[PDB]
């Protein structure tokens, strides 16, 4: 149902240095979302296997592992969504590879998820 | 004075496999003998904590690293209490080698440090 209410407490969890790897759709910050969702949710699919891995699954209490992984079922149904609806063939460049704080990486995280509920040229320079 | 962990293994589990945790490392904790290093080792533990905990927020519900490893830090203050309380006169071989060590690996030598006090030749190396 698209939750939140649980990123803040797995910020909260994450140490504050810890640099989370993320292939930044360039202008996702300026563009219309329709020049970079598709992408976006797909690298934050990327990123949250990859950060799911380094963690142990808790089963009980406090659970990174789980919140990351509720997290990550989430993405898979918006990339279901914006893959079987994308414009043919998508070549601006391959996303800038960069590493983010978890208060960072989260944040954009939740402008995509923002970004969806309301998802009804691509240039820069 | 002698002595509790409120789980490490949870930690580790809620800690990232790849995060590095810096600590400066006594050498010869591995084969020396534990009156040679713990006193030292308890110090920088309890640096090594107080670092560690300033990149956590305070979660009050749910056993969260932050309460965790406040309860670690305190358990290892009242180690260094009983250490320093206790210690031979000017405790210089050499400074500790800083390193970073992954969480696994940090509460290890944290395990090993606090059995060693759990149970306390000349310090010679090299």
């Amino acid at each position: 149902t698209d939750n939140v209410k649980d990123i803040t407490k797995l910020v909260a969890n994450l140490p504050n240095d810890y640099m989370i790897t993320l292939n930044y759709v360039a202008g996702m910050d300026v563009l219309p979302s329709h020049c970079w969702l598709r992408d976006m949710v797909i690298q934050l699919s990327l990123s949250l296997t990859t950060l799911l891995d380094k963690f142990s699954n808790i089963s009980e209490g406090l659970s990174n592992y789980s919140i990351i992984d509720k997290l990550g079922k989430i993405v898979d149904d918006l990339v279901l969504c914006m893959e079987e609806n994308a414009p043919k063939n998508i070549s601006p460049k391959r996303p800038e590879t960069r590493s983010f704080t978890p208060e960072e990486f989260f944040s954009i995280f939740n402008r995509s998820i923002d970004a969806f509920k309301d998802f009804m040229d691509c240039v820069l320079s």
